[PDB]
C-alpha cells in the first residue's frame, strides 16, 4: 500500500526558541506542524517517549497525530497534531471579552485536561504532570473548549529542565520543592492553573467592566522576567495577582476569585486537586 507522508507546510503560525510551528496539509485536512530547534530537541523526545508510553486522547488535550524524525546532510524532528485555527488562549483573550458561559467553558475545559493528565486510570493511563502550563499552552476550540498542548516538559508516574518562570510556583523559585515526590509536580501545575484561570477573568465582562488583556505579574516583574525577580515578588514579598473590586459585584468572578486563591497557597499540599477545581467548576452557575 502507499503510505502519504507529505505534508504541505502552509503558513508559519508561531515562531520561538523552540522552533517553529506551521499550518499544514495532510490529505486535505490541517495539521499543525511543529519543527523543533537543536535548542529543543529534548522536548521532542519526551513528548514522543510520553506518547509512545500511552496515546493520551481527550477533548480537552492536543490531539496527538505522529512524531517524525527524518536524517538530513543534522536530523530534523517534527511532531505533528491537531490544528486549532482560533489559535492560543493567549492569543484569543488579547482581542476577545466572554461572558459568564463561555469563561466558565474554557476554565472547566482547562481543568478537565489537566486532571485528564493529573489521574492515574488503573485499567488506563500513568499520572502526568504538565510542568510549564500557561495560555500560550492553551489552544481554543471552535465549540467554545480549550485543549491543552506541549507534554515537552511532561512527567509521568526533571525534563528539558525548568518552566516559564512567570508561571513558576514559590516551591520552583525558592528550590524547595520536595522533587522526588510526583505530587510535588501536580501542585505546580495547579498554581499555574490559578494564574491562568485570573487570565481569564479578567477578561469576563460584568455589569458593563472589563479589565484588559494582562499576563499574571505583568504589575511587578518586567517582560522576561529573571528567576531572582520572581523570586522576591513569589517568594520573598509573596505576592499575588490582584483581583479587581468589580468582580465582588458579580457572583462567577467572586467564586472565580476564591477558586483561585485556593491554587495559590504559598504551602503546595493545601492547593486544591484538579478534580477538586473540576467539581467546583460544575457547581459554578
Ligand atoms: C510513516 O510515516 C507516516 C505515515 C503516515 C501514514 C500514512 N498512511 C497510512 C498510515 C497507516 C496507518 C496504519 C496502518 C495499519 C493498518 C492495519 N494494519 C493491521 C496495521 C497497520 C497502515 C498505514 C500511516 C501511519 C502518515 C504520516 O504523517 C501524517 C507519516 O509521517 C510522515
Ligand atoms: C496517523 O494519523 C492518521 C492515520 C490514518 C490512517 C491511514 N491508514 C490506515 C489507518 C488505520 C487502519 C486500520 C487500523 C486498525 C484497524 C483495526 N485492527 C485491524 C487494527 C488496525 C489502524 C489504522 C489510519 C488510522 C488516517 C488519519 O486521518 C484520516 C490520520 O490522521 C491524520
Ligand atoms: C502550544 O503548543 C503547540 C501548539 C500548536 C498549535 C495547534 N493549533 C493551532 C496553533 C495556532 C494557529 C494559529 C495561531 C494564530 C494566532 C493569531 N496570529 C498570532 C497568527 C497565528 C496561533 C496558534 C498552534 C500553535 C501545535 C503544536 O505542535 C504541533 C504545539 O506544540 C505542542
Ligand atoms: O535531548 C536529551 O537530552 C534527551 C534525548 C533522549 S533522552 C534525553
Ligand atoms: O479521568 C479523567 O478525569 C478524564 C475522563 C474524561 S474527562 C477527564
Amino acid at each position: 500500500r502507499t503510505v502519504a507522508r507529505d505534508i504541505t507546510l502552509l503558513e508559519c503560525v508561531g515562531k520561538g526558541r523552540y522552533g517553529e510551528v506551521w499550518r499544514g496539509s495532510w490529505q486535505g485536512e490541517n495539521v499543525a506542524v511543529k519543527i523543533f530547534s537543536s535548542r529543543d530537541e529534548k522536548s521532542w523526545f519526551r513528548e514522543t517517549e510520553l506518547y509512545n508510553t500511552v496515546m493520551l486522547r481527550h477533548e480537552n488535550i492536543l490531539g496527538f497525530i505522529a512524531s517524525d524524525m527524518t536524517s538530513r546532510h543534522s536530523t530534523q524532528l517534527w511532531l505533528i497534531t491537531h490544528y486549532h485555527e482560533m489559535g492560543s488562549l493567549y492569543d484569543y483573550l488579547q482581542l476577545t471579552t466572554l461572558d459568564t458561559v463561555s469563561c466558565l467553558r474554557i476554565v472547566l475545559s482547562i481543568a478537565s485536561g489537566l486532571a485528564h493528565l493529573h489521574i492515574e486510570i488503573f485499567g488506563g493511563k500513568p499520572a502526568i504532570a504538565h510542568r510549564d502550563l500557561k495560555s500560550k499552552n492553551i489552544l481554543v476550540k471552535k465549540n467554545g473548549q480549550c485543549c491543552i498542548a506541549d507534554l515537552g516538559l511532561a512527567v509521568m508516574h526533571n525534563n528539558p529542565r525548568v518552566g516559564t518562570k512567570r508561571y513558576m510556583a514559590p516551591e520552583v523559585l525558592d528550590e524547595t520543592i520536595q522533587v522526588d515526590c510526583f505530587d510535588s509536580y501536580k501542585r505546580v501545575d495547579i498554581w499555574a492553573f490559578g494564574l491562568v484561570l485570573w487570565e481569564v477573568a479578567r477578561r469576563m465582562v460584568s455589569n458593563g467592566i472589563v479589565e484588559d488583556y494582562k499576563p499574571p505579574f505583568y504589575d511587578v516583574v518586567p517582560n522576561d522576567p529573571s528567576f531572582e525577580d520572581m523570586r522576591k515578588v513569589v517568594c520573598v514579598d509573596q505576592q499575588r495577582p490582584n483581583i479587581p473590586n468589580r468582580w465582588f459585584s458579580d457572583p462567577t468572578l467572586t467564586s472565580l476569585a476564591k477558586l483561585m486563591k485556593e491554587c495559590w497557597y504559598q504551602n503546595p499540599s493545601a492547593r486544591l486537586t484538579a478534580l477538586r477545581i473540576k467539581k467546583t467548576l460544575t457547581k459554578i452557575d
